């Protein structure tokens, strides 16, 4: 229902694959040219979030930051390059993400948001 979003927080919209269920996820606002990061960790627990597999499974999500909503995008695992690249922005907005990062040696999956 009724979301409440300032920075530095932002809420992304996910779908179930197979009941159409909706479920709400807040994630750290990590923003650039109006593409958004989904970072998923969990906590500095090294096992993936329980939206991992759904964002996977339907990658149709929609964005909110502030008042602004940003429906049924695309969320995309990022690789290579383009992930460092967001990996950056993520660790500037939220440091702690780094030492996250120190305790696996699997890359903390980043899904680009568009």
């Amino acid at each position: 229902g009724v979301h409440v979003l300032d920075r530095p927080i932002v809420l992304f919209t996910t779908t179930g694959a197979k009941s159409g269920k909706k479920r709400y996820v807040p994630l750290m606002r990590v923003e650039e040219n109006g593409k958004y990061a989904m970072v998923a960790s969990k906590g500095g627990d090294p096992k993936h979030p329980s939206w991992y597999f759904n964002v996977k499974a339907n990658p149709t999500v929609s964005v909110q930051d502030g008042d602004k909503v940003l429906p049924d995008r695309t969320a995309r695992e990022l690789e290579g390059e383009e992930r460092e690249h967001w990996w950056k922005l993520a660790v500037e907005a939220y440091p702690p993400y780094a030492e996250y990062q120190t305790k696996t040696d699997r890359l903390i999956p980043v899904f680009i948001v568009e």
